[PDB]
């Protein structure tokens, strides 16, 4: 039997479902969204860590001079200097007095450690879901992995279930996504090639296992101080410490509506937005006969108390009239009540009890036991307290029915405005008719 | 804590002495049985119990 229904995406939410097959026993499904897991697709960008100067050696040419030669190294750096006199713990070599050079070389590697520590640039699109269910209807439990979209179809004791696109399609990731070990950032990396000293991606490899490199970082070499060998640059320091000491805030401490981010593969954890549609098919088994359920007649309903407070705040009884005891699926015919179980159990005595939550001042909602059906109405009183630790349990919604209090003022107020004033346009009328028929 | 619907009283009988001297009866509608902690919201009469 095809069913279709609508539920909230909240974590924790007891969703019930009501399926009303006219030849047998109306059926209620209590669903629950344990788990939801938001998958981005993530293609990397480059790679980055620590650099490492590499200096080796100064070549010092005694009583003759030396040519620069070039090489293919990142950021590779090569100098000659005349009229060097270098000096040692013993005495000064280089035994002419002014014809020596020094020749000076430096270039850029990447660290030993990049390996173990370095960060990514990534791109992010085409976000997918993954959810975690619960499902729970006549004797059966269990949890449930599916893909929410509208291909994937799982079996649950004989029902095959479709959970379809979610109605929105907001990601808290942007286009581009920096990612730290375990944080992950909204920042606008430079691409590939063209990175600036001093900032993030000094230094930019395309994988971690790559020999290639691309570096800048504004090497210069020194002239040595006489009587030393010591090849002396200056370097503009490292980039990626100065990022990781002020990248500035994160995503994991402020994504929007409230869902974890976590990383190895990203993904963003328990994000409550919009509605998931669901598909059904139940088989001709999970119904029961007419004839064997009880029968329900002659069923009213009263409130006890109310009080519209985040948990089940209100207390509502049913008197009726059965010819045998057992069990029968109650529900709410409106979002402004959600009851607390979909089963009850039938007595002869005529009386149950249930409990609901709402959050209007005065509610009003139809309530089914069985095949049978009535209309519920009440006054709520606020609640004392001021803030609790658990999250509220009804719809959210507000608007009072129109034979609520307030409203039945202003009702009055309006008829008693609107008699008047048609008053008056009789008179008006009256007397121009008056003058016309003259 | 039970629930109590349609709840009427009556008095039997009163006498204005400084002992408790009157006695009052209700009646409701009760699913299942239990205490309930009865009060009076005027200071005219003040209950025993
Ligand atoms: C041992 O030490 C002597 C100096 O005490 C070294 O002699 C120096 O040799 C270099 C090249 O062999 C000379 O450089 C060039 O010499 C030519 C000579 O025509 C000159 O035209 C160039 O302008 C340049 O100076 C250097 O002058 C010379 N020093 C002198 C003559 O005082 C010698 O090379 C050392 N031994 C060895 C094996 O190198
Ligand atoms: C359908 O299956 C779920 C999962 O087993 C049931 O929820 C489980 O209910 C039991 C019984 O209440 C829980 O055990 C108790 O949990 C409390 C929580 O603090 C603990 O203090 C106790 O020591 C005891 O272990 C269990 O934790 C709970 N599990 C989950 C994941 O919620 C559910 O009740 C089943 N449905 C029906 C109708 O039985």
């Amino acid at each position: 039997y095809e069913h279709s229904t609508v539920m909230p995406n909240v974590v924790g939410f007891p969703y019930k479902a009501h399926i009303e097959r006219p030849g047998y026993s109306p059926l209620t499904l209590q669903m629950q969204v344990v788990e939801t897991s938001l998958e981005p697709t993530l293609n990397l960008e480059y790679i980055t860590c620590e650099y490492k100067t590499v200096v080796p050696s100064p070549y010092v040419k005694c009583c003759g001079a030396s040519e620069c030669s070039t090489k293919e190294k990142p950021d590779y750096q090569c100098k000659v200097y005349t009229g060097v006199y270098p000096f040692m713990w013993g005495g000064a070599y280089c035994f002419c007095d002014s014809e020596n050079t020094q020749l000076s070389e430096a270039y850029v590697d990447r660290s030993d450690v990049c390996r173990h520590d370095h960060a990514s640039a990534y791109k992010a699109h085409t976000a997918s879901l993954k959810a975690k269910v619960r499902v729970m209807y006549g004797n059966v439990n269990q949890t449930v992995d599916v893909y929410v979209n509208g291909d994937h179809a799982v079996t649950i004791g004989g029902t095959q279930f479709i959970f379809g696109p979610l109605s929105s399609a907001w990601t808290p990731f942007d286009n581009k996504i920096v990612v730290y070990k375990d944080e992950v950032f909204n920042q606008d990396f430079p691409p590939y090639g063209s990175g600036q000293p001093g900032r993030f991606g000094d230094i930019q490899s395309r994988t971690v296992e790559s020999n290639d490199l691309y570096a800048n970082t504004a090497l210069k070499l020194a002239r040595p101080s006489p009587g030393m060998v010591h090849v002396p640059y200056t370097q503009t320091p490292s980039g990626f410490k100065y990022w990781l000491k002020e990248k500035g805030t994160a995503l994991n401490t402020k994504a929007p509506f409230g869902c974890q981010i976590k990383t190895n593969p990203v993904r963003a954890m328990n994000c409550a937005v919009g509605n998931i549609p669901v598909s059904m098919n139940l088989p001709d088994s999970a119904f029961t006969r007419i004839v064997e359920a009880p029968t329900i007649i002659d069923l009213t309903c009263t409130v006890a108390t109310c009080t519209h407070s985040s948990d089940f705040g209100g207390v509502l009884t049913l008197t009726y009239k059965t010819d045998k005891n057992g069990d029968c699926s109650v529900h709410s015919h409106s979002n402004v009540a959600t009851l607390q179980e979909a089963t009850a159990k039938v007595k002869t005595a005529g009386k149950v009890t249930l409990h609901f939550s709402t959050a209007s001042a005065s509610p009003s909602f139809v309530v089914s036991l069985c095949s049978a059906r009535a209309t519920c109405s009440a006054s709520c009183e606020p609640p004392k307290d001021h803030i609790v630790p658990y999250a509220a349990s009804h719809s959210n919604v507000v608007f009072p029915d129109m034979s609520g209090t307030a409203l039945s003022w202003v009702q009055k107020i309006s008829g008693g405005l609107g008699a008047f004033a048609i008053g008056a346009i009789l008179v008006l009328v009256v007397v121009t008719c008056i003058g016309l028929r003259r």
